[PDB]
């Protein structure tokens, strides 16, 4: 009955199959002395197991591609006008592409993982993975919701992922690929095919990209965000934010429940976690300054990239293979989270982080339903150099950005969600806003005081600001205060306001 699904997806000759290991079956595949290459496991003496990933410790945007047929005819495109990263693939190189990965899981022992994306009973996907490597399939076991083997008694999987990260395609240049990598989706067949890379993140985010297509045509908002409730599993926020924009260490509060911190969907019943686990960043890691991740890293977790010396010790400081040091676990690895579902009511507030370091911006905004819009369309952040990420997710957008934007509102609307674009980047005195200020100012979004603080407003950029807020310097909450002359102020703003005029331009 499986063999037949595996004869059908172009592989055959499984010698064994591993369907859905627990991770007492994983544990024991990943730490097998035969394991050669980057399939082996080492045990830290953390207790969670660690692997390398080879040439890609990082997703490879350049090499993923969808294929070009009817199927995808409602796929957001690249063109001259707005590139994006869904770059077309002949059927032809489909063919080829869905040979090699039959062919490289042909004939060996495989693991067969299905899985759901989406904690909603409801609008969720169902997910079936095949790799050959022990720790690839342990990954998807810890980044997505695992069924309770009854739900798994007639699974029918509504997209399948090929990982064949073994093999590669040497005739890329002919296939119109651009290098021996490749990560291609075909909506027809509803197939992911990883090839010549091992990054996790390539498994994670395509299906992520895939969510991003499904989702939004049925008005079911998907969503690069991070989401809390109160202790009660109320009042639903959701955050977004680029790198550095703290939206993690913002959305990590001891009285806030944790829905999901990557991926979520916004459908009738409410905001819902895509995922069934955690993908961290553990660079310079440190017990004292995450002690909920670090704690989340035992028997079970992956660490993915850690270097770790002959004895155990791992150094998640050095920066030495890659600084995209990564680690997955099972979501109930962290205590403070929403429980036995990651799911949660209607998001009541919405906000939009960012580490504007033009110190243009105001700690946080009022936005309004068309700002929203904007604002969300436009993704800003600061490294004095300014990048936008449409949605806060744009290589993940299969679909135009206008559409996540709009089912986004259409679900706020009906929630009475009021979205906040918030500052957590540096002012006019030139050092970063203080983390006790900005904290102070989510909690005032929260709490909802913010709704009863007085306005302003703010010129060029149309600015919604509160005079007051209870656990903030008031001299923060205008952002030319803390100029010497306002002139100075409008001077950057003005070049800023500038900036998303130009990015909008391809809108």
């Amino acid at each position: 009955s499986l063999s037949e699904s595996l004869a059908k997806y172009g592989i055959t000759g499984a010698t064994n199959i591993v369907h859905n290991p627990s991770h007492e079956e994983l544990f024991a595949a990943e730490t097998q002395a035969s394991l050669e290459g980057f399939e082996k496991g080492t045990v830290t003496e953390m207790g969670a197991v660690n692997v390398m990933t080879g040439v890609y410790t990082g997703r490879s945007p350049k090499d993923k591609f969808i294929v070009k047929n009817e199927a995808s005819k409602e796929i957001w495109w690249t063109s001259d006008e707005f590139k994006n990263d869904n770059k077309p693939v002949t059927e032809e190189a489909w063919a080829q592409l869905k040979a090699l990965a039959g062919k490289e899981l042909s004939n060996k022992p495989l693991y067969v993982v299905d899985l759901f994306c989406g904690a909603n009973e409801n609008t969720r996907l169902k997910i079936r993975f095949v790799m050959e490597v022990a720790w690839q399939a342990h990954f998807v076991t810890n980044m997505f919701i695992r069924p309770t083997e009854e739900e798994l008694k007639g699974f029918e999987p509504d997209f399948v992922v090929l990982n064949a990260s073994k093999a590669k395609v040497e005739n890329f240049k002919e296939l119109g690929l651009n290098s021996e990598t490749a990560v291609v989706f075909n909506l027809a067949e509803k197939m992911q095919i990883i090839l010549n890379t091992w990054y996790g993140g390539e498994m994670k985010k395509g299906m992520f990209s895939m969510m991003n297509f499904y989702l939004p045509l049925q008005g079911i908002a998907a969503m690069h965000c991070s989401a809390n409730t109160d202790l009660e599993g109320k009042n639903t926020a959701i955050f977004f934010g680029l790198s550095g924009t703290g939206k993690t260490t913002l959305s990590t509060d001891p009285k806030r429940l944790l829905i999901g911190d990557d991926e979520h969907g916004w459908d009738d019943d409410g905001v819902f976690n895509f995922e069934g686990g955690c993908y961290a960043k553990v660079i310079n890691l440190s017990k004292e300054n995450e002690p909920d991740i670090w704690g989340a890293i035992k028997r079970n977790a992956l660490l993915e990239n850690v270097t770790v010396d002959a004895n155990g010790k791992v150094d998640f400081a050095d920066k030495s293979v890659t600084e995209n040091t990564r680690v997955s676990y099972p979501i109930f690895h962290i205590k403070n989270i929403v429980k036995p579902v990651s799911k949660a009511p209607a998001a009541k507030r919405v906000i939009f982080l960012s580490a504007d370091a033009f110190g243009v911006l105001p700690p946080v905004s009022i936005l309004s339903k068309e700002q929203t819009k904007y604002y969300f369309l436009s993704g800003f952040t600061a490294k004095p150099t300014p990048t936008f990420s449409s949605c806060f997710g744009a290589a993940f957008l299969t679909l135009p950005p206008t559409k996540y934007a709009e089912v986004l509102v259409k679900r706020m609307e009906a929630s009475g969600a009021k979205a906040y674009l918030v500052n957590t980047g540096w002012n006019g005195t030139g050092k970063r806003i203080s983390i006790k200020d900005t904290r102070g100012i989510i909690d005032a979004i929260l709490d909802g005081s913010i709704d009863t603080a007085n306005t302003a407003t703010i010129p060029y950029f149309n600015f919604t600001v509160p005079t007051e807020l209870k656990g903030v310097d008031t001299k923060i909450l205008d952002p030319r205060n803390t100029y010497a002359d306002a002139s100075e102020w409008e001077v950057k703003a003005k070049d800023l306001a500038e900036r998303f005029q130009k990015n909008f331009k391809k809108f």
